[PDB]
């Protein structure tokens, strides 16, 4: 599912994304937009050998099983491919643990490098939340 901006902005609110860990609903939309570009079905493949998946590209080396990350943990106790769905809610939930883990949103490349600092409000301006 390719979400439109307001219509993720809702739907993470809805799953309790709005400042969890302190993060306005702002960083988690403008991460999602740079990681997936609001596509739940995205993968991309690391260069050790891992992969990201779905809205926030979250990595299978510690957080979801892919069966083909050696070493990897699966800290979110969850396939990757749970990741893909059209349903938010394992993206979410696995999110909150990440951010939980000590480092903050910067455990999101694309957040640190395109929206921490920035004027992250304008990806929630004129949604109906
Ligand atoms: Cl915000
Ligand atoms: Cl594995
Ligand atoms: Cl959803
Ligand atoms: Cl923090
Ligand atoms: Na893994």
């Amino acid at each position: 599912k390719v979400f439109g901006r307001c219509e993720l902005a809702a739907a993470m609110k809805r799953h309790g994304l709005d400042n969890y860990r302190g993060y306005s609903l702002g960083n988690w939309v403008c991460a999602a937009k740079f990681e997936s570009n609001f596509n739940t079905q995205a993968t991309n493949r690391n260069t050790d050998g891992s992969t990201d998946y779905g809205i926030l590209q979250i990595n299978s080396r510690w957080w979801c099983n892919d069966g083909r990350t050696p070493g990897s943990r699966n800290l979110c106790n969850i396939p990757c491919s749970a990741l893909l769905s059209s349903d938010i809610t394992a993206s979410v939930n696995c999110a909150k643990k990440i951010v939980s883990d000590g480092n903050g949103m910067n455990a999101w490349v694309a957040w640190r490098n395109r929206c921490k600092g920035t004027d992250v409000q304008a990806w929630i301006r004129g949604c109906r939340l």
